[PDB]
């Protein structure tokens, strides 16, 4: 089980980045995938997840208030890849961004943050002044 | 007359950036706006322009299918969405402006008169 | 010829980091080794170098005004490693830091920025508010 | 009485950080100052302290076995600041680091903490 992040870097304020996260063997399309971030000196917080419920027949996507209307999560079940399109980047968005996976295959909107078990190494996103 | 570029930076190969260029006092919506780039040690080449009956947008072969130019005449801002970035795209990117006439003439590269200071885009291996 | 940087990361303002740069096959102790940095959207500037002087009887170390009294360069000719101790970090120090090498000596002429020929891939240093 | 920590962040294995802890009213040069850390899911453990001994003939600094030879505590009584120089960082050092004051159960005044993350 591997999760390799890519697409990070350094950008001016107002610029844009696009993160990617390819996934090794765990049957990607049945898992709820998510993006986390960790500020320097602060705890790791949740950014966005998307994933699937059986009790509603369908998918549930989430976005935090600080990334609302600016970030976009998407998945490609054929290539087992998760994406995070970050537009209109602010200097408060500067963190190391992690790509996580939750494992019990049916969680929709009852997704606790503690359900994410498999993690990646991360990628740096730096938004300067 | 000022042209301030933004949105540049450093990214690995395959990543994406989005440049912006706000414009100070001149009628933005009546001018043909363009993007240039200058490699280290090489001459300044043209990337993409858009502007003026109908509108005409241009893209160079090296940025074909990967770059996207757009303008916002309300906010007087020019955009350049750079997707699938290659290490050959590493340059300082300039935002230029030309004035259209004719009426059957063409915008050549020498028509761009007003320029910006630029922004650096670095695509590493 | 390889130059691998390490020791970067994310830190608050006032914190400290220490970069390292191991060198592959090129005779490290006879080359002038340096550190560069590149801000987001700006050109690549020079930070500090150490090595040859101009006289074949001395070492010469350099430090830019923006890093004066806060940064410290050092080399280990036995392990072929270059170090950069960054203390009292400011948010203006946020860049991708590169480790470069020069080989021109020129008895009578001092070190210029264009003499650095071999470069590394770099490491990210982010100093947040 | 306030204790504000700073200097934390994220770094690779083998990298270095330096924590700082400024102190509000007024103790500082007569109190034994220390650093604690708390791993995710584990209890809060002690890292290092420095301060007075019994009797007043001298100072005593302490370092835990897991940080021995890699960490360095220091204080500045003029600026009322405590420092922790963390060199050769291991992934087992990943915790939230607290700055505490005494004069392990003697430490009464605490700070909010700062996160130190050492990734692979």
């Amino acid at each position: 089980v591997q999760l390799v992040e890519s697409g990070g870097g350094l950008v001016q304020a107002g610029g844009s980045l696009r993160l990617s996260c390819t996934a090794s063997g765990f049957t990607f399309d049945d898992y709820t995938m998510g993006w986390f971030r960790q500020a320097p000196g602060k705890e790791r917080e949740g950014v966005s997840y998307t994933g699937w419920s059986g009790s509603m027949s369908g998918s549930t996507t989430y976005y935090t208030d600080s990334v609302k209307g600016r970030f976009t999560i998407s998945r490609d079940n054929a290539k087992n890849t998760l994406y995070l399109q970050m537009n209109s980047l602010k200097p408060e968005d500067t963190a190391m961004y992690y790509c996580a996976a939750a494992r019990y295959r049916g969680i929709g909107s009852q997704v606790r943050w503690t359900d994410f078990i498999y993690w990646g190494q991360g990628t740096q996103v730096t938004v300067s002044s």
